[PDB]
């Protein structure tokens, strides 16, 4: 009744997303219809209405009548942009700008103990003004599949994972912007873990204390040597490779925080370019 659906723009784990217009006000929004409401989800989603930041997609309204989530609408995601930019690549100053802004978004959310848990290029939304924003923060915790961006602690069965899972995912996305190919495109959970291990080396107690005690760890995992890191994201410079290395540390406690990543020398020359978007 209150929204005219314009077109289907996405499908998440929790429901279909439509571009829609408010019939009273004329505001254009993204309207997510949540699939099959538990009272704890209502309370958790209501708290996310408060979590406002320029690099977080705004949750405008929660409508529990007879659950719909009304979000800010952006015109493109980073997957479509990367695919449009595949001949030439995204220029490094724009990659750097986007990574910086996404680390600002993560630093804000993490400072409020809110995790994303499922970052992927389709969750990263851009506009014509050079902004990039994170979509879906806090929904995984509120409500309770691409594996390519999943942290190794998740894949090894850790129940009580941390803000570090989002840094991992963002490092994977960073690498993909630079190289124009997904870093770890696994098509099952074991294929995902084995692709990580084939690049970064099979983890052991030296690099990741406690790893051999993790729920899904098996002593029978093959033991791959770690690849030379300059083979992973050529031709990214040593500042970018250093930052990526720190985002992809196995040990979640060693992995760089969003806040510390913002201070990395890679961002010494950061700027805010505007992308040419074809809408
Ligand atoms: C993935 C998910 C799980 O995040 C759920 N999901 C959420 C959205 C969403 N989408 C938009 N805008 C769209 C962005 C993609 N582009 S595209 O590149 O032309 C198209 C993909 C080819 C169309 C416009 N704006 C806001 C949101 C929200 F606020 F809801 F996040 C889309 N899917």
């Amino acid at each position: 009744e209150n929204f005219q659906k314009v077109e289907k723009i996405g499908e998440g784990t929790y429901g279909v997303v439509y571009k829609a217009r408010n019939k009273l006000t004329g505001e254009v929004v993204a309207l997510k219809k949540i699939r099959l409401v538990p009272s704890t989800a209502i309370r958790e989603i209501s708290l996310l209405k408060e979590l406002n930041h320029p690099n977080i997609v705004k949750l405008l309204d929660v409508i529990h009548t007879e659950l719909y989530l009304v979000f800010e609408f952006l015109h493109q995601d980073l997957k479509k942009f990367m695919d449009a930019s595949a001949l030439t690549g995204i220029p490094l100053p724009l990659i750097k700008s986007y990574l910086f802004q996404l680390l600002q978004g993560l630093a804000f959310c993490h400072s409020h103990r809110v995790l994303h848990r499922d970052l992927k290029p389709q969750n990263l939304l851009i506009n014509t003004e050079g902004a990039i924003k994170l979509a879906d923060f806090g929904l995984a915790r509120a409500f309770g599949v691409t594996l390519w961006y999943r942290a190794p602690e998740i894949l090894l069965g850790c129940k009580y994972y941390s803000t570090a899972v989002d840094i991992w995912s963002l490092g994977c996305i960073f690498a993909e912007m630079v190289t124009r190919r997904a870093l770890f495109p696994g098509d099952s959970e074991i294929d995902q873990l084995f692709r990580i291990f084939r690049t970064l080396g099979t983890p052991d107690e030296v690099v990741w204390p406690g790893v051999t005690s993790m729920p899904d760890y098996k002593p029978s995992f093959p033991k791959w040597a770690r690849q030379d890191f300059s083979k992973v994201v050529p031709p990214l410079d040593e500042d970018g490779r250093s930052l990526l290395s720190q985002m992809l540390h196995y040990d979640p406690n060693k992995r760089i925080s969003a806040k510390a990543a913002l201070a990395h020398p890679f961002f010494q020359d950061v700027t805010k370019p505007v992308p040419h978007l074809r809408l």
